[PDB]
């Protein structure tokens, strides 16, 4: 487990282990939301191109189209859009709990 980067760049790896822990429908639910999303603007995701996507192929997908980092922060800040806000928390955390701490 650790160590096991003592000089490492991650992003699309650590998008992947993520979305790993999703199963169909909780894909689904990031994939549609971001997908098909008008919050978004137009969606940088193809026309339904996604359907048949699973962990491997998603990674791959958001990498390309966001990019390496902008892929997962499309994942987290996902997770949280899908109630997958335990998962989320593992991504995010920044900075600050209450007061002097973390």
């Amino acid at each position: 487990g650790h160590m096991l980067r003592t000089a490492g760049r991650d992003g699309l790896c650590r998008l992947s282990t993520y979305l790993e822990e999703l199963e169909a429908v909780e894909l689904k639910k990031f994939k549609l939301y971001l997908g098909t999303a008008t919050e978004l603007g137009e969606g940088k995701i193809p026309w339904g191109s996604m359907e048949k996507a699973g962990p491997l192929e998603m990674a791959q997908l958001l990498i390309t189209h966001f990019g390496p980092e902008e892929a997962w922060r499309l994942a987290l800040s996902t997770f949280e859009r899908i109630n997958r806000k335990d998962l989320w928390e593992r991504g995010q955390r920044e900075d600050l709990v209450r007061d002097t701490v973390e």
